[PDB]
C-alpha cells in the first residue's frame, strides 16, 4: 500500500527480541537480523543482514514464528535478505532511504562502536529505493555512479559521481542528518586534497563512461547467473540489487552492461559452463542488432580479478570476500 501503516521493529540479539529505537527505524545493522511488523491483514517481515551471524538467522526464525502465532496465524510472513528487499518494504520509511551500518551485535561480542571515518554508498532503484551502504573508508571504494557520503569525526564530504541520479544525491542528505554532521558537496572531480586524505589514498576507483552515463536507464545492467548442473546449461536472471553475494562461485556469470558484456568466471566453475556461457553473452548482443552495436565486444573475467569497470556495477564489494 504505502508503508505509511504503523509498524514495530526489533533486532533479535543472542534469542530475544529487543526493539529499535523508533526514530532510528530507517537505519539497520548488516551483522545482525530483524523482525518488523506491518499492517496493511498484517505482514512479518524477517530481515537477514548480510553479515548476519548463523545463530542470530537460525533464532530469528524461532522467534518470528512465535510471533506470527500469537496473531492468530493471521499474518502473512515473509522472509528477505539484504539487498534483495521488496519494493513495500522500501517504502515502509516514508522518502527517507534504507540506511546499513556496517557490524551489530552478537553472543560474545557485544554492540560494536562505530569508525571515526566512515564511508557509504547510496545506490537508488529504478523505482526509486535508495539504500545506503556503509563501506570501507578507501578511494579504491568510489564509483562514478553512485552518490557517496565520508565522515570524518571533524567535517564530511559529500561526493557525488558522474552517474549519481538526483535521488541518491538528496538521500545522500538524509544519511548525513542520521550521521549529524554539516557536509560539503564535492561533484566527482573537483575534490579538494582534504578529501583523498581521510580515504588515505591517491586514487583509482571503479569508474567508466557506461558507469558516468545518465541514460543508463534506457536498459540497466543485467546479472545472469548461468549454470550446468542438472545436466543442461540453464540460465537465470539475479533479482533486486546486484550484490557479490549473487556472484555463483560454482557456476559462470553474465554481466549484460548492454554497451559491453561480460562473463565471470567462477573459481569452481565448469570448462563447459564457461563455454556455453560464452555462446550465450554472444546471443544476447545478436537478439537485436538494429539496436545493439554489432561489434560489442565480450569481456571475460574471472573471480578475484576483475576489473573496477565491473565491480563498480555492485553495491558493496569485499576484496577479501572469497579470501
Ligand atoms: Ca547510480
Ligand atoms: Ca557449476
Amino acid at each position: 500500500d504505502d508503508g505509511t501503516g504503523q509498524k514495530q521493529i526489533w533486532r533479535i540479539e543472542g534469542s530475544n527480541k529487543v526493539p529499535v529505537d523508533p526514530a532510528t527505524y530507517g537505519q539497520f545493522y548488516g551483522g545482525d537480523s530483524y523482525i518488523i511488523l506491518y499492517n496493511y491483514g498484517q505482514i512479518i517481515y524477517n530481515w537477514q543482514g548480510a553479515q548476519s551471524t548463523q545463530d542470530e538467522v537460525a533464532a530469528s526464525a524461532i522467534l518470528t514464528a512465535q510471533l506470527d502465532e500469537e496473531l492468530g496465524g493471521t499474518p502473512v510472513q515473509s522472509r528477505v535478505v539484504q539487498g534483495k528487499e521488496p519494493a513495500h518494504l522500501m517504502s515502509l520509511f516514508g522518502g527517507k532511504p534504507m540506511i546499513i551500518y556496517k557490524g551489530g551485535t552478537s553472543r560474545d561480542g557485544g554492540q560494536t562502536a562505530p569508525a571515526s571515518i566512515r564511508l557509504f554508498q547510496v545506490r537508488a532503484s529504478s523505482s526509486g529505493a535508495t539504500r545506503a551502504v556503509e563501506v570501507m573508508p578507501k578511494s579504491g571504494a568510489l564509483n562514478s555512479n553512485d552518490a557517496f557520503v565520508l565522515k570524518t569525526p571533524s567535517a564530511a564530504y559529500l561526493w557525488v559521481g558522474a552517474g549519481a541520479s538526483e535521488a541518491e544525491k538528496t538521500a545522500a542528505q538524509e544519511l548525513l542528518k542520521v550521521l549529524r554532521s554539516q557536509h560539503v558537496q564535492v561533484e566527482e572531480g573537483s575534490e579538494p586534497d582534504g578529501f583523498w586524505e581521510a580515504l588515505g589514498g591517491k586514487t583509482s576507483y571503479r569508474t567508466s563512461p557506461r558507469l558516468k552515463d545518465k541514460k543508463m536507464d534506457a536498459h540497466p545492467p543485467r546479472l545472469f547467473a548461468c549454470s550446468n548442473r542438472i545436466g543442461r546449461f540453464v540460465i537465470e536472471e539475479v533479482p533486486g540489487e546486484l550484490m557479490q553475494e549473487d556472484l555463483a562461485t560454482d557456476d559462470v556469470m553474465l554481466l549484460d552492461t548492454w554497451d559491453q558484456v561480460f562473463v565471470w568466471v567462477g573459481k569452481d566453475s565448469q570448462e563447459e559452463e564457461k563455454t556455453e556461457a560464452l555462446t550465450s553473452a554472444k546471443r544476447y548482443i545478436e537478439t537485436d542488432p538494429a539496436n545493439r552495436d554489432r561489434r560489442t565486444p565480450i569481456t571475460v573475467v574471472r573471480q578475484g580479478f576483475e576489473p573496477p569497470s565491473f565491480v563498480g556495477w555492485f553495491l558493496g564489494w569485499d576484496n577479501n570476500y572469497w579470501s
